[PDB]
């Protein structure tokens, strides 16, 4: 069900501005601050079920944004390309083809 | 206005997937295809006023997405750096600096 993964930290970083303050605060507490559902429920004095549905729904919204905008998938491929380019700084042909790949993934 | 029209044309490809079907179709017709409000209202058999209100909210929404995510601005900055790199393919130190510039953008 809910899993604290690297992916969720990145999706939040990319899409947090698109959320409401309440949606952001639920994900900040759970994923960024590593609170448990019970700790959040006690902080907001709401039921655990309520906390779970709020985090589940908001997480699904962020995944929906990623499917539409693909910012994390594009960032991941660019990061891989930058690392490879940093291994071929002295080869014009390699750099040229990596620039092409950076343009094509857009 | 002209400026809003130009902006909707630059920003549409980056954010159209976030819009509802109605928001997307009305924005396409008004800003990309130059239909009048009455023509759009007749095309979809709806209130000219509802169309005006929808387009007004949508135009503001799209500019707000660019203010928050900067996808068009960043795509164009990356485009310029890629083009600058193409002019220094034999300068290892310079290429390394451009990659640093790109990493600072993300």
């Amino acid at each position: 069900d809910l899993v604290k993964t690297l992916r969720m930290n990145y999706l939040f970083d990319f899409y947090q501005s698109l959320l409401t303050n309440k949606q952001r605060n639920y994900l900040e507490l759970f994923y960024l601050e590593d609170y448990s559902l019970s700790e959040i429920a006690d902080t907001f004095n709401v039921s655990r079920q309520a906390v779970y549905d709020n985090i589940r729904r908001t997480g699904d919204l962020v995944e929906d944004y990623e499917k539409k905008l693909e910012l994390y998938q594009k960032f991941e491929q660019r990061r891989e390309i930058y690392d490879e380019m940093k291994q071929h700084l002295s080869n014009p042909e390699q750099i040229q083809r990596y620039i092409q790949q950076l343009e094509d993934l857009e």
